[PDB]
């Protein structure tokens, strides 16, 4: 139930200092930090970087490994010009749990390790002096908790997880946290929706504030200009001969939101970009601005070797200078919300994003028969609702990801699925489509949740998991089969693959090609390309992966996953070369 | 003027304006005519800090060699109006013009040391506002570090460094907005005495006002344990905490400005550590006693930021260094982000702080017209090093150039000056040197009289006496050691650059160059040699982790004489100092 999950501005009613950097860290295996006082604050420990998965930095493999309680400590100035503001501490994300201590008072809780949170911090500091903050968060995986996986216990005491997905369980203080002071009576969210008329459109737009202070809202252009004006927490900007926002070829509008009327101040301003562009499914047809579109992509994570899970702005550039040089307009958040500061680079690229809620695992290799459904729901529906809330206005997000591999062969699965989506076909504003992966085992014969989706996202190894070598002409053939029977049954739906490939060591070749090599990963993708453009209602390809990332040590992982078109060090495969001839030759609106 | 980090409390303010700013290559010169001053966002988006060349594929870009440009919008609070308002570039590869609101605010050369521009009437204060960076990232020998910008057939700029490094240019390193009072702190000097279990702080304070000055220092739980007034005095610790070599103890120092009737006029607050170092004849004295050190061998390089400061990456590198057994290393080859010493203060490493002067020499350089504004700029950049890093217990020692020509008679007349005009900067007056090249050696180079302590750089088996020869080149150091010894060598001698270039993966039995055996092999006979000499009281290798370069037929993918590869994962030659440097003491060799 956060009150809000508005991005921090700075400007002179609102205030917004990171307090990134050395935190102090101290693991807490007994669970007797609150108990001799870790709360009040510590410097005996180590120090950890912030944000930054506390995984990697440390050379002992049970610390890397590590599943339990475990603690921040920094110490954070206070201005005295902050008195009588709205003070609030935002948490970017603390995976997977918190508690949150200011001067050794508990503030709040919180669950979930991917999307923000703020603790109101107004009366539980000394204005214009040092004060103490103090994370607890935890580590540990249930079937009752977004990611879904286990926790178990060696023989030897410690415990270490055996997650239900497959990335790295980095944890820890994942992103950036803010010191906030924000008006008493503020803006807490707003909604856009777009409508096109010839060459003028509408943005329609509504305010929700915690208060009865009059709304005015305004809208410019790229160079400041203005160019639609209203009043009041509804209303409608007509914007004449409109820039619409397109696909590899962005265009912003600056809105702004203030409060008061014109004898006042302004109590609060708030503003943010947005682009005007409509989504519409129609038919078998993805429509961006009302013609058709095909999604070309990945595939990805928040991965890179120094921050584990954290967010890098600089990894974060490099990711979106090779997808914008491969022909990539599109890729999947994958398997969770990411930093807030991707959504506003693919609005500002041009691109379609998926947004996932971090609902995977929910598959054992008997899920949904179990008694940790009534409570692993009420995670997964609030999970659905602050993702929706944090980016519904993002031009880039294109529909929401409800489930990632899911086991959709059990009966039991339908009434699940039946109460998640009753519950959110209302949460946009802008009602994107809402939609789900089919996993390998889950086809067009053994799926029984093939009616909710908006369209369809499946999850296809032919050539890895099954019919690996020599065998892959019968897993093309196999493939054929199954996009035969759909044809058959007729999809009025659009399909889109959006995971296959192929694990590659770089720098291993082979002729004739064997899997992990070079080439058996350019021979698997050309495969799939054959198939895909012999089918019409195939509307887009999302390679799986962009680059490759971390995992959970195995048999079949050579460190880490290794799908990737990309090394970790984000430099190509032979793949990469292979995707930038093909994607650079399709148009946007191919197949139509 | 003022070279203090920031700090946040009621007096003084620090915002950073890292992100995504714009960006805008310059090659015909045309920015300023363009009206680009004023700002832009027609460009591309472009992170900060963080070198901009890897994050394009072509080419041309990546080497790019000119005027480019930087462009941001910024919110100036209504509240700060009153106060001096600073821009604060922790470090613009290599040079900056500075832009506010399309007004022209200042210039800086060099690129590793910060620099502040005064912003208080340039800015509307309670709306937006612009910042343009105009950039360029050309080499000569008039600039640190040294090298030459040549034009190819086709028109491109393109720069031949007199390094090994790669060119990584840009916004390097944060941008803070400051904002600060009136009268205000500008500098503060620390020196240390022992006396049994009591020590003394010396102190000295430099203001922009006449208020009184007022200092007091706090143990690390908060306890008060000295105060003085006045810009010098000496606080007495009772019982000191002594801060030691892997083994730090940091107090923290606050000074504060005004009588003690008005409002605090200025507070500011550093970390400090009680130690003394001192060089006694052939000795590295910490706190009196003999130290031993062990260590590397560093470049500020990462696979995502290039040259940028990334907290991750330092706090991995620092995370191996204590796993390793080591205890320094040397910034080479140019003053690092600050942050990277208050780690070393909290770890108690010790640092050989050097600056960007390096290339002094060609493959003649001190017989040149260049010499006369290169020193220009030396000299400035070694008063703003040691201005800036002064006061860090694990500043260990000054390094004032790295591999020059000293073998040319030529070099006598700029040393002499270079270590006359730094004789009294550093108030701690830790020693400064230099390291010697290869072809510097006892026989050859014609400044060893300078240097407080000897830095070398020797590569046998490796630059020369390879493979199956490393036999002779082992004998070959030790011709050299031995005329060392009958010199009478009565200062330290500190091995700071050796090693090997190793693939990691590449295995052969027996070993040859470039293979993981082969480094392990080289690295056990320069121990072999360090040990059977008494002078030699430390080992620096080369390098810790395997750092970008430009492309050669020599480089595989840059240099690889790292113990680490480039993504800070190890070859078995870590796992060999690893065993051996947990095993030499603090105090080996006494
Ligand atoms: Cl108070």
């Amino acid at each position: 139930m956060e009150t809000s999950l508005l991005y921090p501005v700075t400007n002179d009613q609102r205030t917004d200092q990171k307090l990134d950097g050395l935190w102090q860290f101290k693991f807490d295996e007994a669970g007797e930090g609150e108990k001799s006082g870790w709360e009040t604050g510590f410097h005996d420990g180590v120090s950890m970087p912030v944000p930054a998965s506390f995984n990697d930095f440390f050379t002992d493999k049970a610390s890397r490994e590590y599943t339990g309680d475990f603690w921040y400590s920094r110490n954070f100035f206070v201005p005295s010009a902050a008195k009588g503001k709205a003070l609030f501490l935002r948490f970017d994300a603390v995976t997977h749990r918190a508690t949150i201590f200011v001067n050794g008072k508990e503030i709040r809780t919180h669950e979930g390790g991917f999307l923000p949170f703020a603790a109101d911090i107004s009366e539980a500091v000394k204005y214009g002096a040092e004060n103490t903050v103090v994370v607890k968060g935890n580590n540990e995986l249930s079937r009752e908790a977004l990611p879904a996986g286990d926790t178990i216990t060696l023989r030897n005491g410690k415990k270490m997880v055996r997650p239900f997905f497959d990335f790295y369980n980095y944890s820890g203080l994942n992103r950036s946290v803010h010191l906030l002071s924000l008006p008493q009576e503020r803006v807490l969210d707003y909604t856009t929706t777009f409508a096109l008329a010839g060459n003028d459109a509408t943005v329609n737009y509504t305010v929700e504030t915690n208060g009865d202070a009059p709304v005015t809202v305004s809208l410019a252009d790229a160079d400041g200009q203005v160019v639609a004006t209203a009043q009041g927490k509804q209303g409608a900007l007509q914007v004449q001969n409109a820039h619409l926002w397109q696909v590899r070829n962005a265009y912003l509008y600056t809105l702004t939101i203030q409060l008061g009327d014109d004898t006042q101040t302004p109590l609060d301003t708030y503003t943010d970009r947005i682009g005007i562009r409509t989504i519409k499914i129609s038919g078998t047809d993805i429509l961006v601005n009302d013609k058709p579109i095909y999604l070309k992509g990945f595939g990805r994570h928040e991965d890179s070797p120094f921050a584990g899970r954290a967010f890098d702005l600089n990894v974060e550039k490099k990711d979106f200078a090779l997808m914008k040089w491969i022909g990539a307009n599109s890729f999947r958040t994958s398997h969770y919300p990411y930093d807030e500061q991707v959504y506003k680079i693919a609005d500002e690229e041009g691109f379609l994003l998926t947004d996932e809620v971090p609902a995977v695992g929910f598959k054992m290799a008997s899920f949904f028969k179990g008694p940790w459904l009534k409570k692993l729901h009420e995670r997964h529906i609030d999970q659905i609702r602050d993702l929706i809330k944090r980016d519904k206005n993002h031009p880039s997000v294109l529909a929401w990801s409800l489930f990632n591999e899911p086991d959709t062969i059990d009966e039991n699965a339908v009434p699940y699925f039946k109460q998640i989506f009753d519950e959110s076909k209302d949460l946009d504003p802008q009602g994107r489509p809402r939609t789900f992966t089919l996993s390998e085992d889950d086809t067009i014969e053994t799926s029984k949740v093939l009616d909710f989706p908006d369209f369809y996202m499946l999850n296809r190894y032919p050539g890895w998991y099954h019919f690996g070598g020599y065998q892959i002409s019968d897993g093309e053939a196999g493939l054929r089969d199954e996009m035969d029977k759909w044809q058959k049954a007729g999809v009025k739906k659009p399909v889109v693959f959006t995971e296959f490939g192929a694990d590659t060591e770089a720098g291993l070749h082979k002729l004739p090609s064997v899997m992990w090599t070079e080439e058996y990963q350019v021979e698997v993708l050309k495969m799939f390309s054959r198939v895909f453009d012999d089918y019409d209602f195939i509307k887009g390809e999302q390679v799986w992966n962009l680059a490759d990332f971390q995992t959970v040590e195995g048999n079949m992982r050579v460190n880490g996953n290794k799908k990737g078109i990309f090394t970790r060090d984000r430099q190509p495969k032979a793949a990469a070369f292979f995707y930038h001839d093909r994607w650079n030759k399709l148009p946007l609106d191919y197949k139509a």
